[PDB]
């Protein structure tokens, strides 16, 4: 049944990435040659072809994704052929600067041998390839709560933060064979970050805020006609609402709204007055002001839900059926300025897919 | 199947309200007395007390509701003796005067008598019982576009509205064995109105904007132990943003949005400036000062959502399960600033309840 659910998942895949790129003809064929490699082996190996776009279809069958207009020109890296932890950590790296791009940056993903037998060739324990590290010593809450429980995995193998709000967490992953994953130190001239600074008040410059510029999630499995890429890291550019209305925002996160209350010159001592809410805008256009400043891409959640509005559209004239989670897809701030919240849509999960999986730590 | 699914509704429904009324030792008797009534006459009549305690029940399980910590505090007003279209009118009436309370909005439900065999006794054609009228002629909108449907059929039947943007909607319902519905001009000394005006801008009442005190939601079902109540009309206050970031701001309804933009001097041009969130977070404001001045009860959406934690915490206190509506409980302005955006709700379906019904008209 390991070789049967393999098998029926590799035809509904094949025959539906072949009929896209109209290749209909050849699905006998390599079906026969894909049942053949089941029998031998046990598994079979996608051409370029297939996993490009199967990645490419995962992305496209999203449903929490708004970006999804651009599922068409993610550039896919194969690096299937790695075996060593030099090699994995160079292809890390290689994908930071080409997904960076100088700033003009490009939806990427490498992806890494799949998983034979649920064996992991690679396991990455990164959520994303640059984050910030958390600590908590004597109630006092230094950098990314969100990192505490990995920023204490590192801490256990000799990696040391300097705690400041803002520590880079090291790449750390861990190769078939060995009982403990390894860390490097992420080079400093790979990573972009923005300094937050405010179009037209001065004192915001005063919190010292920054973020960095390329969102590289590392932790989900691409799965593909059967086939489980668990480590497959993607990045596209952020959606300046992720950075300001939440990562700087959430109580559980940086916490900022009352400094930036403070330093935009209201009080925030009343619910009725909607500091928070002012604090949250002008925080999200700080963050829009300060990407678009540097040259790094970013987009608004204005022109993302419009860009979302036109992929709905294009599913339609392709009569594909479009799916998507709401709760997801509507922005944290004036989501009902935004089309998205007035209309419904069909949560159903369609394969290629990108799935969580279980953490490796904690 | 009549009289069975009445039945059933009604053991279930005195069985628990009874225990939370803690009168578990009366059940017997009642629903004896009931099962008669039922075979008898088709139907049953609840007790004050029952009635009462239902429509209390229905807005505690109302899942979309953020405003149930305060269910208990339900006006209950008994209208079932009404048999004439002056003493509907008059019942009508009654409940904007007392609901209204000078300002001081009490939570109010008054329950005309409940269908019988699926015929209406009163048939209430408006949507809540105070609202703007809507026209369009020659692509020129006027007043709220919500309004348009009811607002011709009012014209059909003799009724003419002013044409501005607020004229008030006469009480339009009718009387079993009507063919018409008649329809009664509201008195503008009952009708608390609010113009809208900003703390700290003083161009803002440039806009002309106002709206009226009290929601008054008038086209619901009550359900009650197998009885329906079609005509009960209730109301709670306002939270600030049904006004600031739906009835003002929606595209489909006043669409305000760039007219405050320019009155709070920011440009409506670019995404990127975030101006809508700025101009919604400014007539949010400007929506809570003004009923705050007049002395109009109302809610923001921070301390709504804070007593709405309080309902989660009374709900499991009481060991009773809590049910939501996720996509309607957050606020449709910075909603991730709230507990609600931050875990999921059950959005089954709890009796008693109030209900969507079909139009009369249109
Ligand atoms: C190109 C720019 C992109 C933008 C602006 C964008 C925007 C977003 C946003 C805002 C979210 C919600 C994140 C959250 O609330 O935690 C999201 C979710 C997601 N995006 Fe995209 N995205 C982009 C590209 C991509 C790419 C390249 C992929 C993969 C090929 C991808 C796959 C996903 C997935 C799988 C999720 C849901 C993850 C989860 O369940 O937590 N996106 N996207
Ligand atoms: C006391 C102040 C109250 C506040 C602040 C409040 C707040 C709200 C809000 C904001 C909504 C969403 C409305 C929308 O988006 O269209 C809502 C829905 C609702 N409320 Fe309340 N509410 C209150 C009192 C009441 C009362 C007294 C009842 C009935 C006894 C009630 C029953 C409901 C129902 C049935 C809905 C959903 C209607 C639908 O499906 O469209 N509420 N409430
Ligand atoms: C918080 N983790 C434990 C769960 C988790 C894992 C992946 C997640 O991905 C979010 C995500 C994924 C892809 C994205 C692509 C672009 C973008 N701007 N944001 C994006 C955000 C989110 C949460
Ligand atoms: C738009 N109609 C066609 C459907 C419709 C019917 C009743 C509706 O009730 C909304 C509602 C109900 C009760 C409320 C109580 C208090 C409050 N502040 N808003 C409240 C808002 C909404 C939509
Ligand atoms: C439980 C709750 O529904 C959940 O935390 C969701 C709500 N919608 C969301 N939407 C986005 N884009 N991102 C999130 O992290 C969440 N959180
Ligand atoms: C289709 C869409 O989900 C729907 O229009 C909802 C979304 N959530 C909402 N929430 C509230 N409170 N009120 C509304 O009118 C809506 N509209
Ligand atoms: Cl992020
Ligand atoms: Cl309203």
């Amino acid at each position: 049944e390991e070789k049967e659910i393999l098998w029926n998942e590799a035809k509904a895949f094949i025959a539906a990435c072949y009929q896209e790129l109209g290749k209909a003809a050849e699905v006998k064929d390599r079906l026969a040659d894909i049942k053949s490699e089941i029998d031998l082996t046990g598994s079979y190996v996608h051409t370029k072809e297939e996993l490009e776009h199967g990645a490419k279809m995962a992305w496209r069958n999203s449903n929490r994704c708004i970006g999804r207009l651009f599922w068409n020109s993610l550039n896919v890296i194969d690096r299937r052929d790695v075996r060593t932890k030099e090699e994995v950590r160079d292809a890390l790296f290689h994908h930071i600067e080409t997904a960076t791009n100088n700033g003009k940056i490009r939806p990427t993903i490498t992806i890494f041998p799949p998983e034979e037998k649920g064996e992991k060739q690679v396991e990455i324990w990164n959520h994303q390839l640059i984050r910030y590290a958390g600590y908590e010593s004597d109630g006092e809450r230094i950098g990314d709560p969100a990192s505490c429980s990995l920023t204490a995995a590192c801490e256990e193998l000799g990696w040391r933060g300097e705690r400041t709000d803002f520590d880079l967490l090291p790449l750390i992953f861990r190769m078939k064979g060995d009982e403990q994953p390894v860390w490097y130190e992420l080079p400093r001239s790979l990573v972009i970050e923005v300094p937050i600074t405010h179009p037209d008040i001065e004192a915001f410059s005063d919190l010292e805020l920054k973020w960095y510029g390329v969102p590289i999630i590392s932790d989900m499995k691409l799965e593909v006609g059967g086939i489980h890429y668990n480590a497959a890291p993607f990045n596209g550019w952020y959606m300046g609402t992720e950075i300001g209305a939440r990562n700087l925002a959430d109580e559980k996160r940086y916490d900022k709204l009352k400094k930036v209350a403070s330093v935009i010159g209201i009080a925030a001592d009343y619910n009725t007055d909607l500091w928070k809410d002012q604090a949250l805008v002008e925080l999200n256009k700080a963050v829009l002001h300060s990407y678009k400043k540097q040259g790094v891409s970013i987009v608004d959640h204005h022109t993302a839900a419009s860009q979302f509005k036109r992929f709905e559209e294009q599913a339609e004239e392709a009569g594909r059926k479009l799916t998507g989670d709401w709760t997801w897809l509507i922005p944290p701030i004036s989501p009902a300025a935004t089309h998205i919240f007035h209309r419904s849509y069909d949560n159903s999960i369609v394969k290629p897919n990108y799935f969580y999986q279980d953490k490796p730590y904690e």
